[PDB]
């Protein structure tokens, strides 16, 4: 059930005008006439293309930094009914803006629950209160307090965001193939009942970035297909993962949250040091980094089934195989005591020679072993679909556009996550920007090629976390 056309708002406000924000303006141009809209962008960093932006939409740019002092003064004159606040910044508290948008009655959209300046790596803050799990529980507590009201969709980019919709569709594919049941769940509980009935035990966000760089890294240069400092920051945080009801042995140097709706583990080691085996359509078995991610918790909680005596819950976490440049950069990064790099470079469309960003979810434990579903977007395809976009950026920008259109057509939903949306509508908005949406089955498991652990008669034994992590 989808709206043929969604009317534009009266005003848009971009808190932060970085890569993703710029990668998103072209996509937004096709949908809505940016000249009939008053569009603000608040960023302390003036971009080079700010002139072309002003000579196409009349972009009212504000060179300022949003902090606890001046945020309630730069925005209040700008926020109101009919305004959409799109937060694509760093160091700005999403939760702080949510409450502010509720007062002004404005719609809110972001791709990450960011705290204020320095909320991730703050030694003065206790560790267990610096995890994505804790950031999410703050959002959920604010969701309960505010309750019904103007919509605010958080953490809806590519991942977290689209991948949540991929999980739902993957479950329906498995349901049609294994169970012959074409019945769509109607609520969270029914989604969890389906995951349990199929026997889903492990879900990976298995991403493989095969994009090749035009030129080679210069000395001391950290290169990546998206934000370098955003990648280093996520790589530095402790690895987190949803812990499933099938697991037995616990990871080493690990702690756990159990006061919520499901077990959530955070390992006291950087995600860039925790390597896990996974599977992607690029070349099958792959090695990724167990990077902490929002969807690792939201997906697991979404498919958690708690009854009087039993509990069902899959293991869910990110498995990221980044570009060849980032891997080599991470290597040198460790060699320099993880100090901030001398030089940085986010690869642009002109810098990428070939390759694709395989972004999808890998569901495991069911009758057919492994099933991968997601977006396979090549760089060449992205260049023909929009400007200022790589394969990595376009998948995110598409996620932003999807959430943008949902909050306009559903502006009275309060605070919501990707799981609260209608995945069918969410993907139909932007399916054309995701290149190839395919589902691939595979008889793979982390023990198939390791004689020391291979088993074909113990059902869930091959799906234990000990078999995935190195
Ligand atoms: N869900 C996803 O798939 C996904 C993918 C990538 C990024 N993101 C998120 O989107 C957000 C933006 O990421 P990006 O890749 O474009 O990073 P970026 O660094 O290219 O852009 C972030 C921008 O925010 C600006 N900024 C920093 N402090 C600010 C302040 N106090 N006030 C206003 N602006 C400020 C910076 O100048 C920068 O231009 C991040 O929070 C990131 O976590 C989500």
């Amino acid at each position: 059930p989808m709206d043929f056309s969604i009317n534009p708002p009266q005003r848009i406000v971009f808190v932060g005008l970085g890569t993703i924000a710029q990668s998103f303006l072209p996509l937004l141009s096709k949908v809505h006439d940016l000249s009939t809209l008053e569009i603000y962008a608040i960023d302390p960093k003036t971009p080079p293309l700010i002139e072309y932006f002003a000579n196409s939409f009349g972009l009212k740019f504000i060179n300022s930094a949003i902090d606890q002092i001046n945020y309630r003064d730069i925005l209040v004159p700008i926020l109101g009914e009919g305004t959409v606040l799109i937060n694509l910044s760093t160091d700005v508290s999403s939760l702080a803006l949510i409450e502010l948008c509720r007062s002004a009655g404005a719609l809110y959209l972001d791709t990450c629950i960011e705290p204020w300046k320095g909320g991730y790596d703050d030694p003065t803050i206790p560790l267990h209160k610096r995890t994505n799990y804790h950031l999410r529980e703050q959002m959920l507590s604010l969701k309960k307090r505010l309750g019904s009201g103007v919509t605010a969709l958080v953490a809806h980019g590519a991942n977290p965001g689209l991948v949540s919709h991929f999980v739902k569709r993957a479950l329906l594919d498995l349901a049609e193939e294994i169970l012959g049941d074409c019945k769509k769940p109607s609520n969270k509980e029914q989604w969890a009942i389906l995951s349990q009935r199929l026997g889903v035990k492990v879900i990976h966000v298995a991403e493989y970035d095969s994009q090749i760089s035009q030129k080679s890294r210069e000395r001391g240069e950290f290169v990546n297909t998206w934000s370098v400092h955003g990648f280093i920051s996520e790589s530095q945080q402790p690895a987190e993962l949803g812990w499933g009801s099938h697991e037995r042995s616990l990871p080493t140097d690990a702690s756990m949250h159990t006061d919520g709706c499901g077990a959530a583990i955070y390992i006291e080691k950087p995600g860039a040091s925790v390597r896990v085996k996974t599977w992607t359509p690029f070349n099958g078995p792959s090695l990724g980094y167990l990077v902490t991610h929002h969807e690792a918790i939201s997906i697991a909680d979404f498919l958690t089934l708690r009854t009087a005596d039993e509990t069902y819950r899959p293991t869910v976490h990110y498995a990221y195989r980044p570009s060849d440049e980032a891997i080599l950069s991470v290597h040198e990064w460790f060699g320099n005591d993880c100090m901030t790099p001398e030089k940085t470079k986010v690869l642009r469309p002109g810098d990428i020679l070939s390759g694709s960003d395989y972004l999808g979810v890998l569901l495991m434990g069911h009758e057919k072993s492994s099933y991968w579903y997601g977006s396979i977007l090549s760089i060449e395809k992205a260049k023909e679909l929009a400007t200022l976009n790589t394969a990595t950026t376009l998948q995110v920008a598409a996620g932003v556009l999807s959430g943008y259109l949902w909050i306009l057509s559903h502006p009275s939903a309060g605070i919501i996550e990707a799981e609260d949306m209608d995945h069918e509508v969410a993907l139909s908005y932007i399916s054309q920007y995701l290149g190839e949406l395919k589902g691939v089955y595979s008889d793979w498991n982390p023990t198939k090629n390791n004689p020391g652990t291979f088993s074909a008669i113990d059902s869930d034994s091959p799906w234990l976390f000990s078999n995935f992590v190195l």
